C-alpha cells in the first residue's frame, strides 16, 4: 500500500513502496542534516529547511509532470516503470550535496582540492550507487517491474546527463523523460519548480511562477527526429519570468552579501579544520573533509554536523577553525565594502580570482590614509549571475506549440515577445570585503576599493560618492 | 475608532472622520464597480470591487505617512496631515466609471472625442460633491482640519496641481513628500500600486512578487533640490526595478488579457449603442446620458456596473442592438482573436492613426486563395502601450536614494550601476487584431490578412505565424 | 479540447467541453450577479465573491473525489459518464439561489409566501431543466456518451435527493450509491459543497480555514454498508471530521450569522417585501411575475439577481419610496440597533410558529425601572437562529462509516466516547438576537431594559453584557447569582 | 540604528540594538540548533524550524501587544523601558529548552534524574543570567535607559513567574498587565501561543484558525480586584474558546502524533543509554553528562540537537546500544503502535503509576491461547494529558471582559452565557500502547494483550478494536 506524507509546499504526496524503501536509508535520511540554503539561514531566519524535504518535492513533481504527459498523450507509451524511474531520479537528484549545500561544491572543494573537477551531481550518482548496493534495493526494484541493468543507468543519466543519441538508459522516442528532473537543453526542470516554491515559503518572499499551470500547457512534440517537451506559445512570457524569478532570488537571497561572507567564513574554518578531522570510511580507512567525497560510506557521515563538531571541540589543533566559527556567533564578520561590475565585454576568468586581493591593496588612491592595508586583509568574491546557460538565452532553446497545430513545434525569438526583456543574459558581480573591522581600516578599505574600480574601468559603486567622495570625481566616465 | 477586516491588510482601524466619509452614497457607490472590469469574465476570482481597494489605499497611505513621522519627528507631520493623506488615499478612485478603466480608457474617448477626461478628474469632482452633499466640512473642523487649505491638499494629492516654482497651494515645499504617497507624479511608486498588486493577485490567482512592508521600513525623507522628498535605501534599487516588472507582468497576464480586452471592447460597444436611449436623473432633475453623466456628479453617483444588467434585462426595442451584444457575451460568441504583433525599429504608432488600422488590415492583398473577402468594419485592432509608468522613461532614474553611512544625503543610481540584465527599453506597443466574424471560413481569411499586414508594415512575425498563415511567412526575407 | 480556467482557490481547473457548454448559458452566468454571502459583504469587505465561482469549484471538487475513488478502486466501475454527471451536478447544484443567496430562500420567501415550501435546491432542479431545454444541451450530452433520460434524473437527484425501505433513487442503482454522497450528502452532510465554501469564504472573508479537504480525499474509500456501497473515511480521520463541523459552526458564528450581517439581511428582506407589489419581471410568453412569484417561472427567475437591490435604490417610482428609504438607510448606515443575544435553558426549543409573537413579548415585559419612553412591539425585531451540526439535534459522526488500515474493506462505526471527552455535549442550540428599530439614545436604553427583563421573564441565559446594559435588572434574577 | 530582519511569519521585524546585542551571543544563537517540534520533523517533513526564529517572533509579538496597549491607553504610562523589557523577556523566554525541545524537559530529564523538578522555563532564567554576565550586557542595558537591578528581575519574573499580597518585585501592581504578555499564568492566553500557532502551522502543513492581530485590536487594560489586567471584548469570548480548541487540535494532529511520540521516546531511550559515556565541558572545565548539563549553563550552551548526530556518527563501543536505537530510526524499524484508549468515569491515572502500566498490559490474560508470550519490558505505555492549559479548569472562567457601552468596566462570562456546543470537560487522558517487538507474530499478541487490558480496566474500546482483536471485544458487555 502507498504511504502518504504531508509536505507544506505540495500538500499530501503519495509515495510508492519502492520510493519509501529508498527514502528509509542512511544515505537519503542524511539529507535531513544538510540545509538547503547553507549560510543563508544566518541571514533569513525562516530558511531552516533541509535537502530532505526538497528531494521529496522534486520526486513528487517529477511524478506529476511525467504522469500528466502520459494522461494527455497515450501515444507516448509512458509505462509505470518509466514513471517510477523518473520519480526515483527526482527523489535522489541532490543526494550528493555536501555540508551547507552549494558552499561545499562551490567554494570549499575548489579551494581544498584544486586538482579535482567535482560537482554535487557527480556525488549524487555515486551516493545513489552506494545507497542501492548497501541496502539491497536491486531485488525490490525487480519486485516492482524495474530492470536494474537498464534503469539504474537511466536514473543516473537523468541526474548527471550521459555517461548520435548519447543515452544508453532509454531510446530516442523517450528523450522527453530526460528533460524532467534536470533539463540539459534549457534548464526548465522540476528541481527549479520545487525550490522556488520551497525557498520562498521559508525565506519570506513570494514566488512569481506557477509550475502547475506550465504542466497543464506542456506537451511532447517531434523536434529534429526526437520527442521533446514543448510549452504553449502563450507561456513564452511566463518562461522569461521564470528565469527572472530565478535571478531575482539569487540577488535577494542566495547571493546575499552577508550570506556569502558567512559561507566564505565557514569555508575558511573548514579549510583550517580539514587536516585534523578524521571520518571513518569503507573498511575503516580514514578520510578528511575534503577527501570524503572519494568514498561514499565516509561521505554518508559528512553533514552540517561538522560545523557544530568544530564549534564544540576542545582539541587545540582545531583552535584556528573554532575561532572563526565563534566569530560568526558573536557576529564579527568580515565587513562589506561595496559591489561592482565590469564594463564592455570584460569577463573575469576563474584563474584570476586568486590575484584580485593583491590588486585592491595595490591601488594608490590620491587620498591621505591613516592605515596601509595588505592584500591578505581583502576578500574579493566574484559571482556569475546568468539565465542558466552562461551567455545564452535559454528561451531560444525552448520548443513551442500553437492551439491550432498542437503537434507542430516552433521557435519564438526574443523580438517576437517583447522589447522590455533583458539585453544580456549573464553578468559578473564583484563584492569586496575587508578582514579588519575597525573604523580606521574600513575607511581605508573603501578608498582602495573605489580606486580599484576606477583603475580597472568598472562601474561606480552605488554608494560611491558617499564612501569615497574624494575619489569619484577623478573618473571622467562617472560624470 | 472602527475596526474592519480586509483580507489583504487584516484589521484596519478607521478614524471616525473616515467612517463618516465612507458611509455616503458617493463612496458606497464603489461597491458596485469591479476593479478589473471585464477581467472577471476571464479570471473568475476577480469579483472584487473598488470599495475595498479604496479602503486599502487609505490604510497604506496611513501606514507610510505615520511610519515616516515615527522615523523622523523633525518633519513635523501632524495628525492633521495624516488624516488628510488617509482621506486622499480613501477617495483617490472615487471617480472611476462602470467597469473601471474600460470607462475612462475606451468608452469616453470614443463617445466624446472632444473631452480630455480621466478617472482622477472624476474623483476630484466626486469628492467635492461628497463633501457638500453630506455636510462633511463641519466634521473635518471638529477633528482639527482646515477645509479651505485641506480640501485643496486632498484634491491635489489625487490629480496633482490644480493649475518650475512650487506648484501646490495645499501644502508648502517642506512637506512635498506627502504628495508622493497616494499618487506619485515623480516616479509612480505609490500606495495605490501596493494595494492593487496585493489585492488583484489575491483574487486573480497569481502570486505577488513585491513587498510593500519592506519598502516602508527602508523609506526616508531627504532634501533633494531645495525640497523634502521620499527616498529609498540604496540596496532597494533592485526591488524597485522588480516592482515595475511585477506591474508590467500583471498587465501582460491579466489586465491586458486578450479576451479580457475583447470583452471590455464589446461592453464599450454595447454602451455606445445604448448611450442615446438611456437617461439618468441628475442635479435639479436634468436628464444625462451615459457619456454625459461625468459632467454632473449627482447623476454619475447612480452610474455603476448596474448599467450592464440594465441593458441586458431591458425590453425597450431602441436598446435591441446594445442588448444583443451583451447577450453574445453570456453565450460566449465573442469576437475572435487573430494574433498579436509589435512594431520594429523605433516606429511609434500615434493615437490619431488608431481609427485607420482596420482599413489597413482589410487592404492587405495576401498571395493566398481566400473563400471570403472581409471588409474593414469586420476587423478590430487594439493598440496597447506597455510601459514603466512614464512612457519611454526609466522611473528609477527619477528615484532618490540614501546610504547607511549617510542617511541624510540623497543620491542617484543609474541603470548601469545596478545590472546588465535590466530592460533595454521601458516602453513598447502591442497590437492585437480580432475579427467580428466568428465562422471557420472567415477566421482563416482574417489570419491571412493579419499576417500579411504584419509583413506589409515591417512588424514582428506573429509567434504562431508559421502555423496560422503558412503560405505567407516565407514571403518575408527578414523572417528567415 | 479541454478549457482551462484559473480559480484562486483550486488553481487551474480543466473543464470538459460539455461543462463549458452548460456554463455559457444565461441560466448559469446569472450566478455571476448573486453574492455568496448576501448581506455579509456589508460587514466583511472582502466577501465580494459570487455563486458563479463557487459553482465552478464545487463542480471541480466533485470531479476530484469521484475520479480519485475510481483510481483507488477500479472494482467500482465508475465510468467517465458517471464522472461527468457528478461534475455537472456539482456545477449546477446552486443554480437556484435567489438574490442575496440564503437571504432569499431563508428570510424573504418564507415571509412573502408562507403557504409555499420552497428551497434553493428545488430552484436548482427547475433551473437546470430550463437550462437544458432552452439551450439544446440534450444533443451535446448524447454526443459525449450520456443518456439524458437516466442521467438528467441522476443529476437532479444528486442536488435535491429522491424525486418523491426500498432503494429510493431511479437515476442510479444501489451499487453506485456512493455517487449520491459527493455533491450533497444526505446521510451525514460531508460533501464537496462544504469543502469549497470553507476554502472560498475564508479566502475572501479574512479568516483562515482549519479543514484539509485534499487529505480527506486521500483517505476516502468505498465499502459495503448494509447491502449498499458508501463512502467511508479512515478511522484516524474521525478527529478531523468533528473539526470539520466545528469549523462550520465557527464560520456561522463569526461570519454567516454575524449580528449586523443578519440585520442587513432582514433590512434588505424588509425592502423587498415593500417593493414586491410594484416590481414586474417578464417571464415565459411575456407573463408578468413579482419578486416573490418569479420562483414559479424560470425564464423570469433567470433575470432575478442582486440587481434588484440597485433597481430599488436608483428608482424614482413613488410606489417604491418605502422600500427605497430602507435601502438608503443601509448606505448611510442607520441600521436597526443590536440590543443583545440570549439562549433558552433546559430543553426549551422555540418553535417556528412562535417567531411572529416574540416582539409582542419583549414590549410586554414590565421592567422595574423608570423609563423615559415606552416602546411598542413593532419597534422590536427578534431574530431566532438555529446553530447545529447539519442534522438538527443529531451527531453527524454517528452517521459516518469508517475503515481500518488492517481491514480496509471492513466498515465500522466510531461513537463519541471512543474519540474524546472534550467534544460537544449537544449538537444543536438556539440563538436569539434582539434589535430595536428606534436608533436614538433614549430608546436604546429602554430597549435594553425590556430585553434583559424578557430574558429573566422566560428563564433565558443572562446576556453577556447584561450587568452593564441593565444594571438595575440583573440582580432581580436569583438564578444569575 | 535599528536592524530589520525578515521572518516568514511576521514579515519585517525591527530589532532594537539592545536586542541585537542579546541575540548575537552563543547562549541565544544556540537556539538555531534545537528544533521546535523535536521528533515531529521525522513525521512532518516541513517542521525543520528551530527555536531561534520562534524566540524572535515571541519577542516581536510581545512588542506589538505592549506597544498597542500603550497607544490605546496612555493613562497606563507604559515606558519604552517597559516595552524593551517585555520584548527581551519574549525574546529569551525559551532560552532554556533542551535537545529536541519538549522531549528533553518532558521525557528525558524526568527519567534520567527523577529526584529533580526541572522545566525549560527554569533553564531559561539561568541561561538568561549566564547570557547577561558572560557577554557584558548590563552596561548596554544602562546605556538604553534600563535599570539592571529592577529590570533583570522583571524579565526573569515574566518567564517563570514570581521568584519567591503582590508577589512581584520587578514591577508594581499598577503594571501587572505586563506579566500577562509573554507567559500568562492567569489563563494561558500569551504571545508564546500566538507565534507557535502561526509558525508551527506554516511549517507543518496545517492552516491556523486563530487571528492574534484581531485579539490585539480588541484588547484593553481594566481594573480587576485592585489590579490592572488585560481584558478582551465581550464578543471575542467565542474566538477565545476557539483559540484553546485550535491548541488542542494541533496537539492531536501534530505534537502528540503517535509516531512523533514514539520517535521522541526512542531518542530519549538512546540518550539514557548514552548518558554515562558522554562528557560535556563546563565552567572551569568540569565534566558534565547530558542529564547534569542543566546544572551548569556554560556546559548546557553546548548541548543541542547535535547530540543526536554525535551519538549516530560515533564509533565508541560504550555507545553501541544508544547508536543502534538511532540507526533503527533511520531505517524506520520503530516500535509498533498497537492502539489508543481513554479512561472512563472520573478515573484519572496519576503520574506515579506510569512506571507500572507496561507490567499491567503483559499481566492481562486474554481468553485465546497465545503462541508467543510477551514480557512487560516489551511494552511501552505513553500517557498523555490533553487539556485547556489549566488542567481540569476552563481558562475562559479566568478571563476578564469589557463591553462597548462600558469599556473600563470588567466582567466575567460563564460557559452557559456563550454556547451549549462547547466542551463538557476541559481535560482528558490518552493512553497509547506500543510494542518493542516488530514481527508479525508478536504484534498480533500485543494487540490481544492491549484490547484485553482495556476491557480489564473499564477503558474505552479501541476504535479499531473489533478488527485487531475480534475474539476479545464481544467479551465486554459495555461495548455492545
Ligand atoms: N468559457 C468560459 N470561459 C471563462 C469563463 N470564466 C472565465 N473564463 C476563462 O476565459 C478563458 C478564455 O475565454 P474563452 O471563452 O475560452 O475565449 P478564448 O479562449 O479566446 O476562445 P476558445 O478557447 O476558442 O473558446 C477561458 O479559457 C476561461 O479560463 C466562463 O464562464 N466561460
Ligand atoms: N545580528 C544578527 N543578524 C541576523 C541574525 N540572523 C539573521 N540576521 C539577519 O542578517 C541581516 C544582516 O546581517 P548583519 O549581522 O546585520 O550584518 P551587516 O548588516 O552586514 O552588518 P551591520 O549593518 O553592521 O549590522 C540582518 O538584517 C538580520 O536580519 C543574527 O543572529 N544576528
Ligand atoms: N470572529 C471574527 N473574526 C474575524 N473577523 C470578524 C469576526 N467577527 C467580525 N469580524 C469582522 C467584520 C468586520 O470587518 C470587523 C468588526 O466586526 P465585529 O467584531 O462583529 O464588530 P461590530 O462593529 O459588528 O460590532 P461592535 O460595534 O459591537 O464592535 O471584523
Ligand atoms: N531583497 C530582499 N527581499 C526580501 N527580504 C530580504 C531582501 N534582502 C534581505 N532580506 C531579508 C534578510 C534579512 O533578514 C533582512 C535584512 O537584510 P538586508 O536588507 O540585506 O540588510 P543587511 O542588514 O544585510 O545589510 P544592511 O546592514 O545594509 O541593512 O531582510
Ligand atoms: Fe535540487
Ligand atoms: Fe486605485
Ligand atoms: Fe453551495
Ligand atoms: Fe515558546
Amino acid at each position: 500500500t502507498m504511504k502518504v506524507i504531508n509536505d507544506p509546499i505540495h500538500g499530501h504526496i503519495e509515495l510508492h513502496p519502492l520510493l519509501v524503501r529508498i527514502i528509509d536509508t542512511p544515505q537519503f535520511q542524511r539529507l535531513r542534516y544538510i540545509k538547503q540554503l547553507g549560510g543563508g539561514y544566518y541571514v533569513f531566519p525562516g530558511a531552516s529547511h533541509n535537502r530532505f524535504e526538497h528531494s521529496l518535492g522534486v520526486g513528487y513533481l517529477a511524478g506529476c509532470l511525467v504522469h500528466a504527459l502520459g494522461e494527455k498523450q497515450p501515444e507516448l507509451q509512458i509505462s509505470e516503470r518509466d514513471v517510477l524511474c523518473v520519480q526515483i531520479a527526482g527523489l535522489c537528484h541532490d543526494l550528493g550535496h555536501g555540508p551547507f549545500s552549494h558552499m561545499f561544491d562551490g567554494r570549499f572543494i575548489p579551494l581544498a582540492r584544486p586538482e579535482v573537477k567535482w560537482t554535487h551531481e557527480q556525488g549524487s550518482v555515486m551516493m545513489f550507487e552506494h545507497l542501492i548496493n548497501s541496502n539491497g534495493i536491486k531485488p525490490v526494484m525487480e519486485q516492482y517491474g524495474l530492470i536494474p541493468e537498464e534503469d539504474i543507468c537511466f536514473i543516473k543519466e537523468q541526474i548527471v546527463g550521459p555517461l548520435l543519441w548519447p543515452y544508453k538508459g532509454r531510446p530516442e522516442n523517450k528523450s522527453f523523460l530526460y528533460e524532467i528532473v534536470s533539463n540539459k537543453r534549457n534548464g526548465i526542470d522540476v528541481d527549479k519548480w520545487d525550490y522556488f516554491a520551497r525557498d520562498c515559503h521559508h525565506l519570506g518572499i513570494q514566488n512569481n511562477f506557477d509550475y502547475k499551470r506550465f504542466i497543464k500547457f506542456a506537451r511532447v512534440c517531434e523536434v529534429d527526429n526526437e520527442l521533446r517537451i514543448c510549452a504553449r506559445d502563450k507561456e513564452v512570457g511566463n518562461l522569461y519570468d521564470m528565469f527572472h524569478t530565478r535571478n531575482s532570488l539569487h540577488r535577494r537571497a542566495y547571493q546575499h552579501k552577508v550570506g556569502n561572507i558567512i559561507d566564505t567564513m565557514i569555508t575558511d574554518a573548514f579549510l583550517k579544520a580539514d587536516d585534523y578531522i578524521e571520518i571513518t570510511g569503507a573498511g575503516g580507512k580514514k578520510y578528511r573533509i575534503s577527501t570524503a567525497i572519494d568514498d561514499m560510506e565516509a561521505y554518508t557521515k559528512l553533514t552540517d554536523n561538522i560545523f557544530l563538531e568544530i564549534l564544540y571541540s576542545t582539541d587545540p589543533k582545531l583552535k584556528d577553525a573554532r575561532e572563526i566559527l565563534k566569530q560568526i556567533e558573536y557576529r564579527n564578520l568580515f565587513k562589506y565594502v561595496g559591489e561592482t561590475q565590469p564594463t564592455g565585454q570584460i569577463k573575469i576568468k576563474r584563474e584570476d580570482y586568486e590575484s584580485l586581493p593583491k590588486e585592491v591593496a595595490s591601488a594608490k588612491p590620491k587620498v591621505l590614509l591613516d592605515v596601509k592595508l595588505k592584500a591578505e586583509d581583502f576578500i574579493v568574491d566574484v559571482i556569475n549571475m546568468d539565465y542558466g546557460m552562461q551567455e545564452k538565452n535559454p528561451i531560444d532553446h525552448v520548443s513551442f506549440y500553437c492551439k491550432t497545430a498542437p503537434n507542430r513545434a516552433i521557435r519564438i525569438t526574443k523580438n517576437q515577445v517583447s522589447q522590455l526583456l533583458p539585453e544580456k543574459f549573464a553578468e559578473q558581480l564583484i563584492r569586496v570585503y575587508c578582514k579588519k573591522v575597525d573604523r580606521k581600516s574600513l575607511y581605508a578599505a573603501r578608498q582602495y576599493f573605489v580606486q580599484w574600480c576606477a583603475d580597472r574601468n568598472f562601474t561606480k559603486p552605488q554608494d560611491g560618492d558617499v564612501i569615497a567622495p574624494l575619489i569619484t570625481p577623478q573618473k571622467k566616465e562617472w560624470n
